């Protein structure tokens, strides 16, 4: 992934932002006199293969000169992981940090203001429909889905705070998929989910009620549902459900959960405009129209939902625009 | 579980109340002259066992007087089960149904208004502290939120007597918590879900703040089953399958309590959320989540008092699973008096 700008390389300087999360490590450069912006995302499970790609990013693309490359670290792990990566890259210029919530807003603010076609509304009915912002636009909620979901609320440029967030995020979804399914990739997770049929595992209304009927009243409901003397239990233990249908069922589970929180948060705090953000939608036409439709839902058409090209990269955007 | 309550038996109608959930239904009677109010849950699953339990309840507490007898049956389940109970109960005086929010309500009020040692609030600092709401001495009790907690997740606001309404629930409820642990762990009881609960620890499979941020405190959960992704053209799965391939990479007690904490968590989180929304600091828990239950009733307690800096407070009931069957069990006393 790459964007074309004209940015400011008065310093002479490789800056190579960071953002170390829970799961996934996003960064975000751009070659010295190159106008162009490149993103990339690791899964940074051994701390090692993550170093290692920071160093073939200098070497690829700054001709090896650690000595020229600044590095700015920011995310979740931006102040924990310092002291290693200056471990890690003796010759470096300079290490820096910036911190998580102000390298979202920057980042975002960014791409709201900077970057064209980059904010989208998305649902099944009309589709995808580019937003004009880089052309209102305050006060907003920024939504970060990724280890976890972060919730800041931003009233101006440069003014934001953090509200209340939840740890139901994207490493919930992606665990619990990974365990009950044996899927070894969001991919295979999200292909599953887009063919599932939920109700074969949620109890919906119809279900308690008996014969809106596809409203889910109980995700999962339906899977529940002194010494050896007798049969073993072993028909409960053999009871079989569709892994497409689990991958939807808790899909939506996750989804509509974040979007009910976020919902009860901007009207908490008398906010319209929601953005999305984190590696959580992946662009994935389910995933978005579950979270849209949520927001659509809970306020009845009064809020709306936003989505962004570069969700994952927000914080890395942000900490890159720090460094120069 | 009996409480002592005088009643005014009226017709000397033998009135039976029954809240039928996704999973249970909550039993609520009183034998004629008894002046003692009598509770019994059973699982819908097995229907002869669940009819079973109507017929030895009006056999030994009604003298076997079924045209005397009065069912009144409440909850999702009252539509989806009527024919079931006109067929098997043809002798009966007669069979109604009471309306689902109606019968929660009316059920809390009067344990909150009438019945002693029924409120309380428990966190593992306090332990539990009964609430003297039947006592003497209206500011203190309303408003509130009701979260009743079965299948799904029920919110009720009720701002004074006979003025409430439904808000925003959730679908993450207590058949998610059980589906989920009985498919991965395969515990085959909920209550040997909690025990596991109680012995696990969920540091294994969810990444705490200190795990991201070094050093919300270090202990708090940033991400419910967050180490397990990190750390791992079939068409059906089965607990065998995910045991056999999990192969005590992860720990079923582990497994318990994490998502014991996330779901109790994120129910607590979206409790405080409606409360803050409309001005409540009591909340009461209802169903049958919490089950007297001082691992989950601390969570959702300090899930409350966390978000809202000590201003809000949950409170829990002797009888919680019983509310609406109680509720609907005063229409009909109503009714024959
Ligand atoms: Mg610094």
């Amino acid at each position: 992934q790459e964007i074309s700008y004209n940015c400011d390389y008065g310093d002479n300087t490789f800056n190579l932002a960071i953002d170390i999360g829970g799961t996934l490590a996003k960064v975000v450069f751009s070659p010295i006199h190159s106008n162009r912006l490149m993103f990339y995302t690791i899964e940074t499970e051994k701390i090692d293969k993550f170093m290692e790609l920071l160093h073939s990013i200098i070497k690829e693309h700054n001709n090896g000169c650690y000595r020229m490359t600044h590095i700015i670290a920011t995310g979740g792990g931006a102040f924990k992981f310092y002291d290693l990566l200056y471990e890690n890259f003796p010759q470096i210029k300079g290490i820096s940090r910036f911190e998580e919530m102000e390298g979202l807003i920057h980042g975002l603010d960014f791409f709201i203001h900077e970057i064209p076609d980059e904010v989208f509304t998305y649902n099944d009915q009309d589709g995808e429909r580019i937003i004009p912002t880089s052309s209102a636009i305050y006060p907003y909620l920024l939504v970060n889905i990724g280890s976890g979901v972060s919730i800041l609320k931003v009233t101006e440029p440069n003014n934001f705070s953090r509200v209340g967030g939840s740890s139901l995020g994207g490493g919930t979804l992606w665990g619990l998929l990974s365990l009950i399914t044996g899927a070894q990739t969001y991919d295979q997770m999200l292909d599953w989910a887009q063919e599932g049929d939920n109700s074969s595992v949620d109890m919906l209304v119809g279900d308690i009620y008996g014969t809106k009927s596809s409203a889910i009243a109980s995700s999962f409901g339906k899977v529940f549902q002194l010494y050896s003397s007798h049969e073993s239990i072993e028909k409960n233990n053999g009871q079989m459900f569709k892994n497409p249908d689990i991958c939807k069922s808790l899909l939506f589970a996750i989804s509509n959960n974040i979007g009910q929180i976020a919902y009860l948060q901007a009207k908490i705090n008398n906010i319209q405009n929601i953005y999305f953000g984190g590696s959580y939608t992946r662009g994935h036409l389910t995933t978005m129209n579950t979270l849209s439709y949520a927001i659509n839902f809970w306020s009845q058409g009064s809020k709306q939902a936003f989505f962004l090209k570069h969700e994952g990269y927000l914080g890395a955007m942000g900490a890159f625009l720090s460094a120069s």
